[PDB]
């Protein structure tokens, strides 16, 4: 780490937000689980940034960031060539949908995640431990 490591803030995230969007980064780009681990690590590496903060929602649908101030989502997009899927795929989401990220200020204003999918916040949720739990299991999320 070239700087100190800290914890991502929602002022942080809205700051790296609109500078990730004024360089062009992101937006339209394939989301993949992969992709989302070499950002993070590039941002504790160069910003200090531990990485506990990027995550989204489970889904399926468009997936919100459950960083208050982080200003980015996953928005779903929509092979019988298997030999260049071969080549260019030979080996992901458990809703088989595609995913592109999407810059959305109005995030800043409405923590969606948490006023929608409050209960994936587990006992931050702010609801009784039997409700969030009954919902989670409603929906197939694992709460361990």
């Amino acid at each position: 780490p070239k700087v100190p490591l800290r914890t991502m803030t929602p002022r942080l995230a809205r700051d790296m937000s609109f500078l990730i969007k004024d360089k062009g980064g992101l937006e339209g780009m394939y989301y993949s689980r992969r992709r989302h681990r070499i950002l993070d690590i590039y941002l504790e590496k160069e910003e200090g940034i531990i990485p506990d903060w990027h995550n989204y929602t489970h889904g399926p649908g468009i997936r919100f960031p459950k960083c208050p101030g982080w200003l980015w989502k996953l928005v779903p997009v929509d092979e019988q060539n298997d030999e260049a899927n071969y080549l260019l795929h030979p080996a992901d989401d458990p809703h088989g949908e595609t995913l592109v990220w999407r810059f959305d200020p109005m995030l800043a204003h409405e923590y969606v995640a948490f006023k929608k999918y409050p209960e994936e916040f587990g006992y931050q949720s702010g609801l009784p431990e039997d409700v969030w739990k009954a919902k989670l299991k409603a929906r197939g999320i694992p709460f361990n």
